[PDB]
């Protein structure tokens, strides 16, 4: 049912904007590129915002990723720099209803 993809998951630059899509949901969700580190999730306390689906869902917006950024879990505790060149970078989204899963993609 629910599906989450991003146009341009491979051969990505740095401050490049990617087109994210979502279908089979509805409500308010969250997005942002994270990377399982020190056993924590370091995400960019930026490009990370919120969005809402329509009477249907799948909403469509743009998101700019980065090759390297300062680590920072959802909690708010900084972690450290993250190199999407070595660290498993990706973009997840969801809420308390459903995670929605995430997506990786090389980087370069």
């Amino acid at each position: 049912a629910p599906a989450f993809s991003v146009s341009p998951a491979s051969g990505a630059s740095d401050g490049q904007s990617v087109s994210v899509s979502v279908a089979a949901a509805g409500e308010t969700y969250y997005i942002a590129q994270c990377a399982p580190v020190g056993g924590q999730d370091a995400c960019n306390p930026a490009t990370a915002t919120s969005f809402t689906t329509d009477a249907s869902g799948a909403a469509s917006f743009s998101f700019t990723v980065r090759k390297s950024y300062a680590g920072q879990t959802p909690s708010g505790t900084p972690v450290g720099s993250v190199d999407c060149a070595t660290d498993a970078c990706n973009l997840g989204a969801g809420n308390s209803g459903l995670n929605l899963g995430h997506v990786a993609l090389t980087f370069g």
